[PDB]
């Protein structure tokens, strides 16, 4: 909402303004990776012991 | 209202001086614009209700 400040003709009469205004959210992400190698798969799930 | 300092001769003799001024007003305006509309003011009548 924004403010008048009156003033005097001939400069046409003022009317208080407003603004509407809405936004859009915008996305991203992130990223990680883990790998394992074969063997450590045969030690966790028990086959190599 | 002004003020003597009494010279000597040969200076000339001055005498006391009194000052009238009355000055005119000067007159001005301002303005601002409160403008409804339709709708509105079919609500505050009371009519659409």
């Amino acid at each position: 909402h924004q403010p008048l400040i009156a003033r005097d003709g001939p400069h046409p009469v003022e009317q208080p303004v407003h603004n509407y205004m809405t936004k859009v959210i915008d996305r991203r992400a992130l990223n990680a990776a883990f790998s394992l190698a074969t063997e450590a798969i045969a030690l966790l799930t028990g086959e190599a012991l």
